[PDB]
């Protein structure tokens, strides 16, 4: 279980997996999510949103003739999202951003 930026890194970059805690929108939604309420902790307790896909629609990721970029929240408990949010690249990359997507900083 984990929620930090290098945690998940240091937990996907050691077993290439997201950490224990970690479902994407993909399940979010057919798992019956709402944006009239943005459930979360009740059907999935003590788990954030994270494993989907980034099609860099934002220009904000180096791009590449072969590759892929992954999303996931940051900072989470009981509630809904925030501004804090994790970009992990299939070429090892790790991008953080915490204005909501607005700015990014790269950490590793």
């Amino acid at each position: 279980v984990i929620n930090t930026f290098d945690g998940v890194a240091d937990y996907l970059q050691t077993y290439h997996k997201l950490p224990d805690n970690y479902i994407t929108k993909s399940e979010a939604q057919a798992l019956g999510w709402v944006a009239s309420k943005g459930n979360l902790a009740d059907v999935a307790p003590g788990k954030s949103i994270g494993g989907d896909i980034f099609s860099n629609r934002e220009g904000k990721l180096p791009g590449k003739s072969g590759r892929t970029w992954r999303e996931a929240d940051i900072n989470y408990t009981s509630g809904f999202r925030n501004s804090d949010r994790i970009l992990y690249s299939s070429d090892w990359l790790i991008y953080k951003t915490t204005d909501a997507y607005q700015t990014f900083t790269k950490i590793r």
